[PDB]
């Protein structure tokens, strides 16, 4: 699917691809230590050492896939995320999709879909003021995830 982010949107992403690339070399030269390694009582270091490699490699992957297709989006375009608005969101690392509607604090309910968030949680003040392509870290009832803004609508 086509790939929208704003120049925020996009920086953000690629400081996050760099970052992670920091660690894969990191993680690298872990898992060669160990592989060079004489004292082996057994091999769960090892094994640990490639799970992480993977984990970061797997990041890497999606933050490269997302960043190489992305159409840089016109600053202030589209609607911008106020009370009453339905957002859909895109895990960037996942591409897990989320929906969410931004209202008043009597009329939050985490458990509706769209969650109905209100506007003065973590999360609502996060989302508040922000546009299609925006990428963000939010607070959600699943703990700390981020997530690109794909749609904004009543």
């Amino acid at each position: 699917r086509e790939v929208k982010l704003t120049k925020a949107g996009y920086e953000r992403l690629m400081q996050q691809l760099e970052r992670e690339r920091e660690r894969l070399q990191e993680a690298t030269k872990i898992l060669q230590e160990l592989m060079e390694s004489s004292d082996d009582y057994d091999d769960s270091g090892l094994e640990a050492a490639k799970q992480e490699k993977a984990r970061i490699e797997a990041r890497i992957d999606s933050l490269e896939d997302i960043l190489s297709r992305a159409v840089i989006l016109e600053e202030g375009s589209g609607e911008v995320i106020g009370l009453g608005s339905v957002v859909e969101l895109e895990d960037p690392l996942s591409g897990e999709r989320l929906s969410v509607q931004v209202v008043s604090p009597a009329e939050a309910n985490v458990l509706d879909t769209p969650m109905k968030i209100s506007d003065a949680s973590p999360m609502g003040k996060a989302l508040l003021g922000h546009r299609v392509g925006d990428v963000l870290s939010l607070d959600t009832p699943k703990g700390k995830r981020e997530f690109r803004v794909v749609a904004i609508h009543g």
